């Protein structure tokens, strides 16, 4: 679920940023580390940030981000204890680069079923597709091992109740261990890295 619209896009794929107060120093290293793995495979950058109006900030605050460069200003990537372990930053990273979550493409139905009768009542607004308008998902087919895609059973109303379940032959979802190959190989077309 690539962001369609070119000025979510980070110039030259430079994303400034500011680590927040309130860490401890083994927290700032996961954060490194997260920006050092999106560095490895992508030609996103992270920079220190200096004078730039729009930059990333992370926020000690309640878990629970904007998706690409949202400009005039500063954005928070909001920590807390319970999302502060290596893969989940990176998934709050691939918001900042301009992924919204997988399950959300447009043409999530013909890879998934939401499974209605086990949303728990009042999160089913997290199931929304995004516009088509929204999203142009760059030649790159539905990726079920992506960082950015749902466990089977979020916001569900029992833990054995899937709320979404891949329609063929079944792929795991929800793994939040390092960037998937596709989300590599979207970034790098989205970014238009040099190959
Ligand atoms: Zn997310
Ligand atoms: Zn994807």
């Amino acid at each position: 679920a690539a962001t369609s619209r070119p000025e979510r896009v980070w110039p030259d794929g430079v994303i400034p940023f500011v680590i927040g107060g309130n860490f401890t120093g083994s927290q700032r290293a996961v954060f490194r580390q997260a920006m050092r793995h999106w560095e490895k495979h992508t030609c996103v950058t992270f920079l220190e940030r200096t004078d730039e109006d729009s930059y990333i900030v992370f926020t000690y605050r309640p878990c629970g981000s904007y998706v690409g460069r949202r400009g005039g200003g500063p954005q928070a990537i909001s920590i807390g204890k319970n999302c502060d372990k290596f893969g989940i930053v990176v998934h709050e990273l691939g918001h900042v680069v301009g992924f919204w979550h997988e399950h959300t493409r447009p043409d999530r139905d013909r890879h998934v079923s939401i499974v209605r009768e086990n949303i728990q009542p009042g999160q089913e607004y997290n199931f929304l597709k995004m516009e088509p308008q929204e999203v142009e998902s760059l030649g790159e087919t539905y990726d079920f091992d992506s960082i950015m895609h749902y466990a089977r059973n979020t916001f569900s109303r029992g833990i054995f109740l899937d709320t979404i379940v891949p329609k063929y032959e079944k792929p795991p979802i929800g793994q939040r261990t390092r960037l998937s190959k596709g989300d590599i190989a979207q970034a790098r077309k989205l970014y238009k890295c040099p190959a």
